[PDB]
């Protein structure tokens, strides 16, 4: 089981399940054109994450369809990092915030974006750690929205399999050079990210929704 | 001065500033909510005030952060008090209710059951007093952190401050679980834990101000009128 994975471990199997960047194929209609494409590889993705395929396929399905736009928006916050002031939805696809301007209800959610691309690039955000969080955020997402036997069990393995990934980002903040408190304080400060890319998705889906 | 205090010094403040519980005033479920809310919000400002650091930064800024923060740092309350009730939210002590309850009002049982499952991972995790007080700092500091206007000398100045008393209470936090005897890898393991949470409290406002606003003075000027305080008394 992923449970009995070395840290190194865990930080290879996740680069390796790493999607593949896509390209874009009036503005709404590319983004989520873009962004079904993306859908596809992100299953795939998902079901090489070290302990998701453990669990049942309903919960499976739970969990992606809770943390999907967050997903999403991780990795275009990550991409767009090097890309100060705009946004990197695909290498042919570079917006600004006045391009976003363009739909309603829009611009707001590129501000946000923006912001957390800042804050990525200010704490200089290795690659190593962006693809733990982004496993953090499937596993985290939907668990908390599931009092059944069965939900016990699923609930104990994701908790201890998110233990690991902790033990796992602790680790790379160690060979970084961190001092045990430089580490649990970057470890916060990346954790507190993911309660914004949570705002981010809810007002993604309000803003999807409501069209 | 709020960066110079020490762990104990930190959790003794938090503890001191602590709002008082209110009760229900009395039936309109959303009413009494909402009345209950809005008495909250009041002590919410005083607590905010006590909240080492805060006062350090501008009037506006206060003002943003509260806005951002209020309803989680009402349901982190909620939750809280409602953990030694196992199926029931203590909105109150003569408001506790239960799921059934909940069913009353179109679209409040979703929340209902979000906020009972959070309840629960509390009383499963053991949360302890020094470690809420803590956590609802952290929400009060870091909800609206990353949607501030201004990118001014002033505003990089208010971030980096803010930063910094995050880092504090992340150490404050730290320093609890070592005094727990809990192990370094354990001292990690739950503060993650603890944190994880805050992204579905966050989860929970959101959905709770959609529901709000399906039942509809701007609040950000509510909250100014009570910040801005004069010093005649
Ligand atoms: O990889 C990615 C990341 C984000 C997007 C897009 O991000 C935004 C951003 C602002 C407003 C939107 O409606 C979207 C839509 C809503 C669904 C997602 C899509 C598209 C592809
Ligand atoms: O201390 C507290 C905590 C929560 C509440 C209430 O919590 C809920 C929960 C579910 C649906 C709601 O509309 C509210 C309303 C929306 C504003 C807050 C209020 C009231 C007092």
């Amino acid at each position: 089981l992923a449970l009995s994975l070395t840290a190194d471990q865990m930080v290879s199997a996740l680069l390796d399940a790493e999607p593949p960047i896509l390209y874009s194929e009036s503005m709404m209609g590319l983004l989520t054109n873009l962004a079904d494409r993306e859908l596809v590889h992100m299953i795939n993705w998902a079901k090489r994450v070290p302990g998701f395929v453990d669990l049942t396929l309903h919960d499976q399905v739970h969990l992606l369809e809770s943390a999907w736009l967050e997903i999403l928006m991780i990795g275009l916050v990550w991409r767009s990092m090097e890309h100060p002031g705009k946004l990197l939805f695909a290498p042919n696809l570079l917006l600004d915030r006045n391009q976003g301007k363009s739909v309603e209800g829009m611009v707001e959610i590129f501000d946000m974006l923006l912001a957390t691309s800042s804050r990525f690039r200010m704490m200089n955000l290795q690659g190593e750690e962006f693809v733990c969080l982004k496993s953090i955020i499937l596993l985290n997402s939907g668990v908390y929205t599931f009092s059944t036997l069965k939900s016990l069990e699923e609930k104990d393995h994701i908790h201890r399999v998110l233990d690991k990934i902790t033990d796992t980002l602790i680790h790379l903040m160690a060979k970084a050079g961190l001092t045990l408190q430089q580490q649990h304080q970057r470890l916060a400060q990346l954790l507190l990210i993911l309660s914004h890319i949570r705002h981010m998705s809810n007002k993604g889906m309000e803003h999807l929704y409501s069209m």
